[PDB]
């Protein structure tokens, strides 16, 4: 029944695909020709055109994603063709370096080989392809706490962190039929950094805050038509608050909230006060300003929901039903100051999409 | 079948309530007594026991509500024997004079006669006992435009509003028999207000803004053991973001960001800057302090998330499972700096509960 439920993927995703492009008078002879593919080989592969479209279908009916309106213009890379780990590592490396763009961010896709029945061709581990390492020990905590135990399996892997707060990560990825993943260091050539400071406070260097420019998922499977792209990374520019309520504030993550309620000034002592929320403020128009200030792309979460009224609107427009979710899309900063909160959204799965997979380490 | 729904719901009820109290012996002698007065009398009358202990597991269910460790204090005053306009008018000052006790608020619910066969028995108009009215007309808009429609049906009444930003409407009900509602205008000397100042910020007085002191909500249904009290205001007192980050900053409501953020010195012109975002802090920074200055009760969304937190903690301490709606939970300003954005609640409908009903006017 594995093939059964291929086949009807395939008819579903080829029909919508072929629809939106014009092509609608093929489906009939393409269908035609992927069933006896199934039939033949357990499986079938997807055009450049399908491959495009559907990855782009996918971003569009990613409902935590509030970035949705330029779907189209995704940068789809074809990598179907790697066979070696110095040609999925290269990919990777051409992947950060055409996605960063000199810091005008292009939002890319890399697709690599899919599953073959279940059974994976390339096997990534990073969560990010450029991410920070964390460790834990001895009540010791350096770098990002989310990174803790796949910077430990890197560790068992050869590999050995300068314990900074800011580690770059190497990439790490296993081939079929090896037993262990291989690892290889970044280029730092290749990483944008940002040195967080603050367009009013001269103190807020006093922090050494940075961030890296690009946020390249690296760990979920892209599904199309049937066809599971385990590995499969995507990246976009961020949006502000990812980086100053989310991986620089969060008490898991960088924790940095009573460090900038310092730096600014402010008693970090009374909830009434609400030191921690005008923390977050000044920590957020930081980010945005020292992105701007380098030249690297950025969007704040007011223009990023002005944005996403606008993606509402045209797939209304293109008779498209919306999806989306709600806890996701609203931002952790000021989200009632933006037309999210205030209405709903039908959290329905549409294919093609990205989905969760389980992480192959522990 | 209407019988039978009030049987079922009450056998419920009895159970779950005498359990509660420590009265699973008398559950029995009691559920025949109500199912002889149902068949008598197609209902039942609780006891003051009931009644009081089912208003109290009524906010205890309540999803949406982030102020539920407090459940089991809640202040119940049995107003069922009321039978003319004068009693309910009567009632009405008196629980806004108790709930507001001097500032120290009192969380107070006033229970009135309950539906008969869906048939009213008192029907209270107004969405809180203590409201401004708001107008527009000519392009023209004055005070609260949520109380529009209402504002409306009072001037149909014979009321007229002075048109200040800040009227008090009156209390507005109808008595079964009577085709139109009565009014009755608040005696001011019942009514605490708190203007806005700001700590640190003398101009911020140059917006005249104030709020009044207790949120008395008066247009909901308290349905228990399958009893309608259509009739049964209710009151806590305010999280200071109700006030600071919804009453007073919507572009629906009062809509001040613009007005705030130029009193605070700060540039309107760039969603970049996070103008709003740090207006709407230094609002609800100001909104605290005025409650606390007057000495009118409030809480902020941290010591109000903590306590949430203990409530949690409390249900399943109890062996209760915790019921609640995320998209209510979570505050308005810097969600993700509290406990309950992290995780996610089972938003199910358990009853006794409070529940929106029409409105008896356009
Ligand atoms: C172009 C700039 C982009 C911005 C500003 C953006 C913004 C965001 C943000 C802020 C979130 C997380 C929301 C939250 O944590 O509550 C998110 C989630 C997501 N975005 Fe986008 N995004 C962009 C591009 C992309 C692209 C290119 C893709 C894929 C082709 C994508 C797919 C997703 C997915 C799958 C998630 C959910 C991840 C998960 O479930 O863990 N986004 N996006
Ligand atoms: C003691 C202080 C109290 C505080 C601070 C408090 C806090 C709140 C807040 C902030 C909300 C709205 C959340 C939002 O808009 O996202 C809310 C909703 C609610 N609260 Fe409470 N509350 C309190 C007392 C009470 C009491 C005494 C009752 C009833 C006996 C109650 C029942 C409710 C209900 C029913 C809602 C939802 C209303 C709706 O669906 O429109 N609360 N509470
Ligand atoms: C392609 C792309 C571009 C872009 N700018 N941002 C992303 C999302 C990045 C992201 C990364 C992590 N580690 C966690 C979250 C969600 C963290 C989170 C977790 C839970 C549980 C709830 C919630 N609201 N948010 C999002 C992807
Ligand atoms: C007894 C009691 C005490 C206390 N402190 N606060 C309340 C709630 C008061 C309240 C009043 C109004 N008008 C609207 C909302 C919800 C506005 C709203 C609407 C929608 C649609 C979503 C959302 N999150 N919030 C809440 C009751
Ligand atoms: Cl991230
Ligand atoms: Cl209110």
């Amino acid at each position: 029944e594995e093939k059964e439920i291929l086949w009807n993927e395939a008819k579903a995703f080829i029909a919508a695909c072929y629809q939106e492009l014009g092509k609608a008078a093929e489906v009939k002879d393409r269908l035609a020709d992927i069933k006896s593919e199934i039939d033949l080989t357990g499986s079938y592969v997807h055009t450049k055109e399908e491959l495009e479209h559907g990855a782009k279908m996918a971003w569009r009916n990613s409902n935590r994603c509030i970035g949705r309106l330029f779907w189209n213009s995704l940068n789809v890379i074809d990598r179907r063709d790697v066979r070696t780990k110095e040609e999925v590592r290269d990919a990777l490396f051409h992947h950060i370096e055409t996605a960063t763009n000199n810091g005008k961010i292009r939002p890319t896709i890399t697709i690599f080989p899919p599953e073959e029945k279940g059974e994976k061709q390339v096997e990534i581990w990073n969560h990010q392809l450029i991410r920070y390492a964390g460790y834990e020990s001895d009540g010791e905590r350096i770098g990002d706490p989310a990174s803790c135990s796949l910077t430990a399996a890197c560790e068992e892997l050869g590999w050995r962190g300068e314990r900074t707060d800011f580690d770059l990560l190497p990439l790490i990825f296993r081939m079929k039929g090896d037993e262990q993943p291989v690892w290889y260091e970044l280029p730092r050539s290749l990483v944008i950094e940002v040195p967080i400071t603050h367009p009013d406070i001269e103190a807020f260097s006093d922090l050494e805050l940075k961030w890296y420019g690009v946020p390249i998922i690296s760990d979920m499977k892209l599904e199309v038509g049937g066809i599971h792209y385990n590995a499969a990374p995507f990246n976009g520019w961020y949006m502000g608050t990812e980086i100053g309520a989310r991986n620089l504030a969060d008490e898991k993550r960088y924790d940095k909230l009573k460090k900038v309620a310092s730096v600014i000034g402010i008693a970090a002592d009374y909830n009434t006060d609400l030191w921690k929320d005008q923390a977050l403020v000044e920590l957020n128009k930081a980010v945005l300003h020292s992105y701007k200030k380098q030249g690297v792309s950025i969007v704040d979460h007011h223009t990023a929901a002005s944005q996403f009224k606008r993606f509402e609107e045209q797939a209304e427009e293109a008779g498209r039903k919306l999806t989306g979710d709600w806890t996701w899309l609203i931002p952790p900063i000021s989200p009632a100051a933006t037309h999210i909160f205030h209405r709903s959204y039908d959290n329905s799965i549409v294919k093609p999409n990205y989905f969760y997979q389980d992480k192959p380490y522990e």
